């Protein structure tokens, strides 16, 4: 039986209570073969007639309109509580189990497919990942917070970043989820028009099933009578619809809630509910009481309402009619040998109703992130080679890793948030780093590599974390505000990497704030943090990232520039270049400053007493001073900026076209 595009139209859109662009799924109707429609789940095993015979009401309807369904099977979750690959297996078997039911009820799966997000993520680790940092870093965790249900969201800001991932991740053309689900399903045709993606996934949500007693808009767990169950006898069916809350009122369509759920109104018939859902939302059903036969939905509700039907007449129907629906599963895993086990392996789980820390490491292990800068100060690169020699030197059968966060920053929206223009800040300025003097002894590891390494632990962990810290204990690491969601993860991160890296202390500078301690705040205070020494090279501007504070990017040209504007009265004992010279003198243990003779003649300084003597009330001049400095500088940095116009001269046409971009917004 052929259907045209009308036809076709009017059967798909009627698995929805609402349709977000009616246009948008009759323009697929007419253009596109095979539409990618989508839903997904966690098994739980008691499965109620809503996901059992509902679901595949309106499965069955996508298929005939000539679409694909396509189930996201959300297994990867029982990686969580996993000892030894324990959950999973579980989680598997009631997956099948459910699969099997629906196979049982109805649901035609010749064009159903289903993936196993354990099978699936695994398998495309950076594809996958790196979307659902994107998402949030392209949003704000208000918007983000609004996709869950005062503040005691724990990391619940995550999963809808997974959420709607999955649907790029799949190429769902239509999001067929439940109304609850209404609002991450927005964010995912809002981040549409954040990557350019012509076409927005089409939204067909479906009616959430009432609860069967009064004042429930929903089936609830607390409640197992709320709602008829899969395994439920025709004697439990009896017994729930009997006693099922029954209003005689004609039923109306409720308002559209942006907050996707339902709610519980007096009203509300479940009754007339089930037969709207379960009876007469299949092809061509009807319900039959007394003789008389009622084609419509509306003629049963006319008859109830009239009181030609009895409220017991209507029940009795129903009954009937949701035994009919069931029988069929009941049968089968009565006579399959294969179906009957897998109920009974789901039904052995139900008797348990009613994590460890990582060992720390054998010998000291410190960690420090590069910080994510187009341009980093010279201060703050000084401050990590001394934290670095200071710790090597202080433990020396322990090791130190610099982790360049070429994940985190992009998460975070540093610099440009682009994952080739953080890439290129953070392998240049390391580059340079180690040509400032940066020991060798220490390991370069990017968390691509520490990620990818061992990818299925890594964001279990990261979750693991995110489960057990409130959103705004994470917020406090940032002052108490985040500027996108992405922040909260790099921020959980951080801690999953020093854990797997396995880390005793963590090296922090004056850029990464506050945020390491929440590695020492997970561990109970077991990893220690040591805080980086700074303030010793200044900015070159008079008292009282910009163009006079010295980066371990200048060329020599850059350097010479710079010190020429630095700020020097003469006659003066305190200003930023006799800071510098100080500095420069105390790591060098003297600073030789060379002068005409009878021009005061040369000169050498080993304290810094003797220095400021001579500057406030003495002969040397401003002038003689600053000349001096800046060869030193220059020597200092040979090594570095032979880098810059050869090795790193590729790299750094990508940062100044970064630069040029930040400075346009
Ligand atoms: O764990 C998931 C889940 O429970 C639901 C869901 C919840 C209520 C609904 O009514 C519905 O249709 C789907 O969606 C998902 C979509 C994903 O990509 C991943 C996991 C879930």
């Amino acid at each position: 039986h052929h259907m045209n595009t009308d036809e076709r139209y009017k059967l798909l859109r009627s698995v929805g209570e609402e349709c977000i662009q009616e246009s948008e799924l009759r323009n697929l109707i007419e253009k596109k073969p095979l539409i990618r429609c989508y839903d997904g789940f966690e098994p739980s095993g008691r499965m109620h007639i809503a996901q059992g015979i509902f679901k595949a009401v309106n499965v069955n309807k996508c298929t005939a309109a000539g679409c694909e369904f396509v189930f996201w099977v959300a297994d990867w979750f029982a990686l969580m509580n996993d000892k030894v690959g324990g959950e999973l297996e579980k989680i598997r078997i009631v997956g099948r189990y459910l699969i099997e039911v629906w196979k049982a009820a109805g649901m035609d799966m010749d064009k159903v497919l289903f993936l196993w997000s354990s099978e699936e993520i695994t398998s495309h680790a950076d594809t996958y990942w790196r979307m659902v940092l994107d998402i949030g870093r392209q949003n704000t965790i208000a918007r983000i917070k609004k996709c869950c249900t005062g503040t005691l969201t724990a990391a619940q800001v995550l999963y809808p970043l997974m959420q709607c991932c999955d649907i790029f991740f799949l190429k769902a053309d239509i999001c067929q989820l439940g109304l609850d689900q209404r609002k991450v399903n927005m964010l995912a045709r809002e981040y549409c028009d954040l990557i350019g993606r012509k076409l927005k996934p089409v939204i067909l949500s479906h009616h959430m099933l009432a609860g069967l007693k009064q004042g429930q808009a929903k089936m609830s767990k607390s409640d197992p009578d709320s709602a008829i169950f899969m395994e439920d006898t025709e004697e439990d069916v009896a017994r729930k619809i009997r006693q099922a809350y029954c209003p005689r009122v004609k039923q109306s369509a409720s308002a559209i809630t942006d907050d996707g759920a339902p709610v519980a109104t007096d009203d509300r018939n479940p009754v007339l509910d089930y037969f709207q859902c379960v009876v007469y939302a299949r092809p061509g059903a009807a319900a039959t009481i007394d003789g008389t036969t009622y084609a419509t939905y509306e003629d049963l509700e006319q008859a109830f309402v009239s009181d030609e039907v009895s409220e017991d007449a209507l029940k009795s129907c129903l009954i009937d009619e949701v035994n009919a629906l069931l029988e069929p599963v009941r049968q089968h895993f009565a006579s399959n040998e294969e179906a009957h086990e897998l109920l009974e392996a789901v039904k052995s789980y139900r008797k348990d109703g009613a994590t460890a820390l990582p060992a720390a490491p054998a010998k000291p292990h410190a960690c420090m992130w590069m910080p994510a800068l187009l341009k980093v100060p010279l201060d703050v690169a000084e401050g990590m080679i001394k934290v670095t020699k200071d710790f090597i030197a202080a433990h020396p059968e322990g090791t130190v890793t610099l982790v360049l966060p070429d994940w985190s920053a992009v998460a975070s929206d540093e610099i440009t948030g682009v994952e080739k223009d953080i890439s290129a800040a953070l392998q240049v300025n390391c580059a340079l780093l180690k040509a400032y003097g940066l020991p060798s002894s220490v390991k370069i590891v990017t968390e691509n590599e520490v990620i990818l390494g061992n990818c299925d632990d890594f964001w279990v962990s990261v979750i693991g974390i995110a489960r057990k810290n409130l959103l705004s204990h994470v917020e406090e690491l940032y002052g108490g505000e985040v500027r996108n969601a992405g922040q909260v993860i790099a921020a959980l991160m951080r801690v999953a990497t020093a854990l797997m890296l396995s880390v005793s202390h963590v090296i922090s500078t004056s850029l990464d704030g506050h945020i390491n301690a929440f590695a020492r705040e997970y561990t109970k205070e077991r990893i220690d943090c040591v805080q980086t020494l700074e303030g010793r090279i200044p900015a070159l501007h008079r008292p009282g990232g910009a163009d006079d504070v010295l980066y371990l990017d200048d060329n020599d040209m850059d350097i010479r520039r710079k010190i020429k504007k630095a700020y020097s009265a003469p006659n003066e004992e305190a200003n930023p270049v006799i800071s510098v010279a100080q500095h420069l003198l105390a790591q060098h243990g003297a600073l030789s400053i060379e002068r005409g003779e009878a021009n005061g003649g040369n000169v050498s300084y080993n304290t810094p007493e003797a220095l400021v003597a001579d500057c406030g009330s003495g002969a040397l001049h401003p002038a003689d001073l600053k000349a001096a400095v800046l060869q030193l500088l220059l020597d200092r940095s040979a090594q570095a900026r032979a880098l810059l116009n050869g090795e790193l001269k590729k790299n750094m046409t990508v940062l100044r076209n970064a630069e040029k971009k930040m400075a346009k917004k």
